[PDB]
């Protein structure tokens, strides 16, 4: 059930199921930290598949033997689609330069590649993983491209359509509750009304820059390093190389992606990934106040504020019968506060560039990923199973706009704010209503009092 | 418009007669242009610079400094301590990473000062030399250190705890005086079961007493001085005993229990106890977040929040919103907090870029220590002073909220859960009274009988 | 010792007769004594609020307010804007987290100084009212805000945009001069293939092109003013037009593209902006901590390091090790870098941690956004004027370094990397030049034609 | 090969070979976040399964059938050693009580205690999740007693003999190297001497404080929560059972447990998670220092400082033929930037409880149980594959010792600094050796210059 192959430090053990080779078992051997939980995310695995596929087919052009291109084409595919996942069992902690991945898929792709034209597993025959899987390629240049073509795709598969649907039902609902007058709240304190619709619009603006910004972080994600190889001089490959692989890339992925203009950034610092992680930590500040927000209206039933009726999706508690908790708000809200700290990680690898090359990778790419997959999933989740189903309490609203003494701000123009403040203060001092205190008062009749304070009045400048 | 005439291998400086300071300063402000006065090295590491410099000139006369030079140096370092020469610091933060340049000008203030008291001329060196006399025996690389370490023990201990103390016994005589009163609780900020307001305040009361402790629990590395390991920890061109007797010397002066550090080669390769000391902070900050955030809520309305507390007025109201008074303490203090976690990861970046034998973040890590430690012991006088102590329970508000809540069913749990929440259901739906004798799973004798709240506030 | 009596409804309050803040004021510096005068506003801040103070009073004049006091209110908010009143301004950052503090302070310094134009008795709020007149139309709430973006947009033009300018072009200089020196590349610190110093400078050029790029792509929604919204958003009390003309009119004023919020509820309840500003200073300082960093180890020893650079010496040496030059300028850049790192957490904590209608974490936020700005554009100065312009290459060690790699024989590979491997092993193991004919791969002419570093710059 | 159970929602299909019930498969449905990579971690599972079997036990005492109870307790028992992992898929982005996983834990020890007692799975006869296993508890307090029992066992297990480890190989290096003088670096400038042992007594230093500061954060993670129940006021539960249920963890764990003092702080705050973060936050700067110095000192092997031989364990790299890298200092400063971020999740978590209950518990404990990991995993690695076998590089490190132009300082007390400083300069200029330019200036003989100008003289006090 194993076949044996050797490096210059002994002989290895590999499962005859397995299309990795003496690299992988020896990098499975020195790398013991953390669990299968710490391996190397599949987005990357899959854009070493897109990368090495566009490397076969653009290294016919300067000397690849067309029938092993076309073998390490249709490997590189299926590592691509997600078919070889079993075949990837490095963690994130190895080299900081994504190393012994790189040389993962080169083994991968290398012995699939070797099974499909009907050579020996293990033989490097006829597919070599380093004299054609990683020709024209250094792990300097390949691991980087991975990282921009994993981070662009689930930017685009996962972050922005998690957030349009977060954004078009929070729109939706602005205008259902676009005649809804409700109270204001400033230091958490009653203020003036606004309604629940233009409140709600509050939260939209908010998910339309979130997607704003983000698109504004992509431009330099675009940017691939494949060509650079070892330091960026692009020392042992060949002219054409870096732009034919960053069109093949853009073709085969629908991206726009293209070459580094300058290789020497693109190696020795990842400041595109610290610029998109800064980029989901604004998004995550957004998502943790509407969340927050949202929380807190729905509180009670009768001891909260109580203003939103949010849906019931699992039973009550049965320690306190019936209890039913914003479960969606508390995912949203743990996740935004992860996103900060991932960000925390991205910013300290991305300072830590020593020289020709930036050796913290694997960990920032892991950060960027985990963040945009955790903000577009709670997107969805927060979106289906709290947002389109929100009801608003408009009994307990009306009560509680109504109710509040800073409707008298409605009086300011009209008989000046020295005045409104003395009959707030003796509203509150007695229990009283606005009007009948400044009936009392004599500062206006009950007629004045009906013309001058209307909520639906108040709502914008006159 | 008054200057004399100093000089250094690089030019002729002008320095202004009516400052102590010297030709090396005048040249770190010529050269260190970061941030304007706000970004000028704290005040309290100036005052341990005068300590240290105080304790070393004392020393020094076992290991040949004339007594006379000595003494003068020491009244000289005592007004810098006492904060009498303030103004003869302009060096901003943003310098070497060594803080050698406050190091020189601690050195030369301290120099002209004694000159000035033996009745010699401003800018001479004579008869007291900067580094001769001032520095002798010392680095900055030890002596940059050992203030930042005297600066962090003083702010922590007349500062930090004592502001924390204040906040602590005021949260505690609340806790006691609102023993009595019955709340509702809030999980995920819904309706919960029944605790006393003195409940719910004593979990305030150990969150600051746990942050003293954590405190108290960073401060024996920081109680570690650097003193003696000059350039590179070996202690090259310093005499035996004058690291132990140095930090005897801090000790007796301050009054806190300083000792040298056993290895100077990690006292000076890194900051680690700024980190552990921050550390601690942080912590406290979150502790201080939820206890502000949650009075801020408490006090919410005075009519469509949550009514709670009713929270001591200090301004006068809007006059856009007029007669509106605001929780204005809670921002302050969560403001802060915020402010104490940024601190903390400018400190972890410093603290992780030692290279070799010195760590060249200094003057940053110790910025952001003081930085914090100051604002949480000022905003806990302040948020104690200004409003736990006058805080009130709004009683017949509280009543209401606790006396309707649905979840005071949760009595009947081991009476009657699957029938307690058809009570609370049908109570909801109908707006009614858990009234809901009509559902026939008890008598009003009953309800009466197993659903008081004084009855829910312990184990049985 | 002079003081005049003003009142509020809380007690009578001394203000000193030489300033023009009022009862507000003074009242504010009684409750919120949190950090000393270091904690003060920001200065720009201040200056912002005159902006937009001068802005409110010339357009009010078409809802009402008297020419000859809005010319006074224009003329006294001038002078706070160009920096001539900062010593009325007292109030420190820790204070109510909308700002309303300050904004008082800025309606009564107004206040008192167009009174004093106008000939009237300083605390009389006759005949300018700070309330009814200088705060027109107006709450803290949208005010705060938009002297929070008025400053960010101006400091960012003024002095952040302008530092890192004047650093790229002194690091492309550089790139230009050194283009021909050929050095040895390292990766994870390791010797590898050679690269121009040019070609590894071009590489700060860009990341420094791209730092100005993100910090423009951060503007467009700091140039939203939310100006209009008054108290919650909906412009309840002011009047149709006044936030598209008071945005109009800074736009003028200032020469930047400042327009109204199109959403006062977004612009009031965030300040997600600003998170999305300091995220930009966040890349910026990541790109500059590996600049300096590099210059740091480049320019080591000068005999026992890398040796590569010769840093400008702009001090004098050590004392305590005689003559020895430190590179003091890449020490206080990086510690900069560290620093914006923790004002971005604490930006992100602040900005996350709005409540409904109102941000209230306001002064802090600009507070961090404005520290980092500052710092970047100052280090960027004096990193570039005090270094950069001045680095020279060690020509001679460069060219010893780079023909001594083991790693020259790369270019090999496509010649005869198994065979190019025994060879770096075995004149590793030996002591001896890449000599190692020995082997007999290669004649020493082959060697001659297939091993040249100015052929290895580049893919063929 | 499905079963049929039915909650308020609907009727659930559930796996036949699955000891999980309608609330958990439920949960997978509504909390659709991260893939499985985000499931709940393993430790906390384990840690759920020692607290189940303590509150089965000491619920005896209080009216627990002693035949349920002991099915319970082996039940329980499987899920503590890690024999029930499969039937826990629900991911840390659930509700911020980690109600979803108490239930899960109680439904997978409910069905596999009926299998026991040859009942009917799904039945809940005659093991009822709520009414047996979850009896005298809620997830307010059984989350957190979880969280602490899972933290103090990684500490213990994992954190804390991992950096034994390589305080105890630091410390042989240091003994080791206690006789090569080598040049120190200050602003990395060339310094005045010291041994690599003093060096590397520094690091030695670091980590043992490391482990203090660790030990120092762990009294407050021995409070169990456990009692507390719904709001801290131990509503529903007995007498006793708070004190009876800590005993028992500490004597099944051998670890200090007691029952927190004070429950309100205990369920609204996990401040000594945040305390636990910061010092391995701490840990994390030591670390970061200590792997990046050697990482440098082992630069080269020609055009670095080459100070030290670091241990080859891979083959070197294809594209530059036989090059070697300090792979273990890449992983060991990743996963201290890991750290720093993971703690900023953490704080962000712990500052944001509302009133009696923090909902942030599942993500703070990830971050914690993470770092804890990594952190002990990298420290054993970095350890047995760089720190065990360093060696120094004497004849490189005594040229660069030698030839430092700041041996001058050792003329400080002899000829003064000024003179001193003239001799360096004069030298530097000139590519001159110190003793010739001192000779040359005429400030010293050359019997003077061997006699005062010792390395070995100047690595102490005098
Ligand atoms: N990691 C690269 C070499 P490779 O391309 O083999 O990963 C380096 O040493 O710089
Ligand atoms: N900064 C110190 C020396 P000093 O004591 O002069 O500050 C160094 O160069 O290592
Ligand atoms: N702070 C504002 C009002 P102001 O404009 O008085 O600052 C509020 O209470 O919402
Ligand atoms: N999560 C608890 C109830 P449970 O114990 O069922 O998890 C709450 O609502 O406070």
């Amino acid at each position: 059930s194993f076949r044996i192959e050797y490096d210059t430090f002994g002989e290895l053990k590999v499962p005859n199921d397995k299309y990795y080779g003496a690299q992988t078992v020896r990098s499975t051997m020195n790398f013991k930290i953390g669990g299968v939980t710490e391996r190397m995310p599949t987005p990357v695995i899959k854009a070493f598949g897109i990368l090495k596929r566009a490397a076969a087919e653009v290294n016919q052009d300067y000397g690849l033997d067309p029938k092993i291109a076309n073998a390490i084409m249709k490997a590189a595919d299926e590592v691509a689609e997600g078919k070889l996942n079993d075949h990837f069992p490095l963690v994130v902690w190895q080299t900081g330069s994504g190393t012994q991945t790189n040389m993962n898929v080169n083994e991968v792709i290398s012995n699939r590649a070797i099974e499909m034209l009907g050579g020996e597993l293990g033989s490097k025959i006829p597919v070599h993983p380093n004299d054609h899987v990683n020709k024209s390629q250094s792990s300097n240049d390949t691991f980087p491209t991975a990282m921009h073509i994993a981070a662009a795709i689930e930017v685009h598969e996962v972050l922005l359509p998690g957030l349009q649907k977060l954004h078009d039902a929070l729109d939706a609902k602005s205008k259902e509750f676009a005649q809804i007058i409700k109270i204001g709240r400033t230091h958490t304190q009653d203020a003036v009304p606004l309604t629940l619709g233009q409140e709600f619009s509050g939260y939209v603006q908010q998910v339309k820059y979130a997607m704003t910004r983000i698109k504004a972080a992509m431009p330099r994600i675009y940017e691939l390093a494949a060509g650079g190889t070892a330091v960026g001089t692009g020392l042992n490959t060949r002219i054409g190389f870096a732009e034919k692989v960053a069109a093949k890339v853009a073709a085969l992925t629908g991206l726009p992606f293209v070459t580094a203009p300058n290789k020497f950034e693109a190696l020795a610092a990842h400041d595109a990934l610290v610029e998109l992680s800064g980029a989901m930590n604004t998004t995550a500040c957004s998502l943790m106040k509407i969340a927050n927000d949202i929380r807190f209206l729905g509180s009670g039933p009768r001891s909260g504020l109580g203003e939103l009726i949010l849906p019931e999706n699992e039973p009550g508690s049965s320690i306190m019968p019936g209890k039913v908790n914003p479960t969606q708000c508390e995912a949203m809200t743990m996740v935004a506060a992860q996103v900060m700290g991932n960000h925390v990680a991205v910013t300290v690898g991305g300072s830590n560039g020593h020289f020709e090359l930036n050796v913290f990778k694997p960990m920032m790419i892991k950060n960027v990923l985990h963040s945009a997959r955790l903000l577009g999933d709670a997107s969805v989740s927060f979106t289906e199973n709290c947002v389109v189903g929100i009801q608003a309490n408009t009994e307990r609203i009306n009560k509680l706009m109504n109710e509040s003494l800073m409707l008298v701000t409605a009086l300011n123009p009209h008989i000046g704010y020295d005045k409104a403040a003395k009959i707030a203060k003796t509203a509150h001092k007695n229990g009283s209503t606005l009007k009948e205190t400044a009936i009392e008062l004599g500062y206006l009749t009950a007629e004045q009092f009906d013309e001058w304070v209307k909520p639906k009045d108040m709502l914008g400048p006159k």
